[PDB]
Parts: C-alpha cells; structure tokens; sequence
C-alpha cells in the first residue's frame, strides 16, 4: 500500500509535486485507500499541521503553489469558515481548480469569502483603518490585508456564471445579493436566461 498522506510530510520536490498535485486530483473523486476511514478527508485531516508548516515557507520551488489548494479543500471539508483560516489559503491559490459545484465547494467559498469581508471592511471603517465603506464592486485589496485580495474578489465573480450555467440560480442570485453587486448584475449575463435571475433579484 502506499498513502498519499506521508509523502506530503517530506520534502523533495519532484516526487513532492506529484503526490501534492494528486491530492487535488483526488479531493473530488477519490484515492488513497487502504486505510481504515472510508473518504479522503478524514485520512488528510492529521496531516494539517504538517501541511501548515510547509506552506509558510516560499522558498519552495512550485510546491508551494500547490500546498495552498490542499489547505484551502481540507478547510473546507471541516466547514471552518475563514476570517484569516481558509481565507488566507484561498488568497494564495493560484493553481486552483473549480470542482464540487455537485458538493460543497463552489457555495462553501464564494459565501464565506462575502460574508467575511463585508463584516470585516464595516467594521474596520468604524475602527479607524485606512478602509471606508462596505465594498461593494470588485477588485477590492482591503488595505493589503488578508481579508480579501484583488484576484480574490475576481473568483466570486467567476462562481456566478458557474452556476448560472448549472442553473442553480437561486445560489447565484442570492452571491449577488449578499455581495452588494452594481456591476456585476449587468456583467454576469451574456448567456442562458437573463429573465428569470433579474426578477427573482
């Protein structure tokens, strides 16, 4: 047998690479079997603190792209939502991939990553930060900080066609409410039916 879970522990990068790329592979199939506990995330669940640990190095040659993405999954099948947890992995993605709309995923993060830096901007606002307003169109930096970064921002926009495509429209309606769109509810149609989604809104 051989799992998965050990290799990410040592450092070596080529064979390194291969099983971290793989774990992303398999956080929405499955692999790693031969252990006693049936999926994939209760298996990976130890190794958060390992994972952790390597990922705030950076003089790591391209796994450290990948250590994010295995952290922001493994965040996410725990249900932690962020404020500096999932959120700062999230924020470092970068060869992320889009899978689970079927499952947690697509919803999991685009509402955590909203709700989280609406909350955070107002109250920063008040608590005298070099922030003002809510935030309320994209590319929003949110004064450096790790509440939300610019490309971050970009990725909830992207969910909202997603799931517009899948026809989950009622998720999608309501990521535009909550995010306080004004650009993005012209933006986001240019497919499927725009009738259906402005009304509901």
């Amino acid at each position: 047998l051989e799992l998965l879970v050990e290799r990410l522990k040592e450092d070596d990068s080529s064979l390194y690479e291969a099983s971290l790329n793989a774990l992303k592979e398999s956080i929405k199939n499955s692999t790693s079997s031969m252990t006693a506990v049936p999926k994939p995330l209760k298996f990976l669940r130890p190794t958060y603190p390992d994972l952790c640990s390597i990922y705030d190095k950076w003089t790591d040659p391209n796994l450290k792209s990948s250590l994010a993405d295995v952290l922001s999954i493994l965040a996410m099948t725990y249900s932690e939502n962020g404020k500096h947890d999932s959120l700062r992995y999230r924020l470092l993605s970068d060869v992320s991939d889009f899978e689970g709309w079927g499952h947690e995923y697509i919803r999991h993060l685009a509402l955590e990553i909203g709700e989280v830096y609406n909350d955070q901007v107002e109250k920063d606002a008040e608590d005298e930060t070099s922030s003002d307003g809510s935030k309320s169109d994209g590319s929003a930096a949110t004064s450096g900080f790790e509440f939300s970064k610019e490309d971050t921002l970009r990725l909830c926009l992207d969910i909202v066609p997603y799931f517009l495509k899948h026809n989950g429209e009622e998720d999608a309606v309501d990521l535009l409410l909550e995010i306080e769109s004004i650009d993005k509810l012209p933006q986001f149609v240019d497919e499927n039916t725009f009738q259906r989604v402005c009304q509901y809104m």
